[PDB]
């Protein structure tokens, strides 16, 4: 049966964690950015190519080129549910007064999805979280 993947995220910028109810605030060398990926409906023990992208955002609209990208190879935990940490490290060249949002993609290394329904997987499982208006993935530099 085909896996039904879902991901949400929570960003931490410097010492400051965002949440469903408030974006993270960073006090005016670079900003340490860590994104937590909350996943369900992945395949236990399978490896995923995870790509995080940091964008400047203005009123829930992405502006300009990515400020940073980070990739990792992470393994799905028990029942294909759990949390991953994607550490971007220090991100240089962010601007005081500006807001940033994290986008995430995870693509399985193995074929985990039977897209043509012959009961044999032939497609990668791909999950995305690309919401420019998600305050839990957003931080502002004060
Ligand atoms: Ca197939
Ligand atoms: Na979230």
């Amino acid at each position: 049966v085909n896996p039904e993947g879902k991901i949400s995220t929570t960003v931490k910028a410097d010492d400051s964690t965002a949440s469903e109810t408030a974006l993270a605030e960073v006090a005016e060398d670079g900003v340490a950015v860590v994104d937590t990926i909350h996943y369900t409906g992945l395949v236990e023990g399978k490896e995923y190519d995870v790509t995080g992208t940091l964008y400047e955002v203005k009123d829930g609209v992405v502006v300009g080129d990515a400020k940073a990208t980070k990739t990792a190879v992470l393994t799905a935990g028990k029942d294909g549910k759990g949390d991953w940490e994607l550490d971007f490290g220090t991100v240089e060249g962010l601007e005081v007064g500006k807001s940033y949002v994290v986008y995430e993609k995870a693509v399985s290394k193995e074929n985990l999805v039977d897209a043509d329904g012959d009961k044999k997987p032939e497609s990668k499982q791909e999950v995305k979280h690309e919401n420019p208006a998600d305050k839990s993935q957003t931080f502002i530099i004060k």
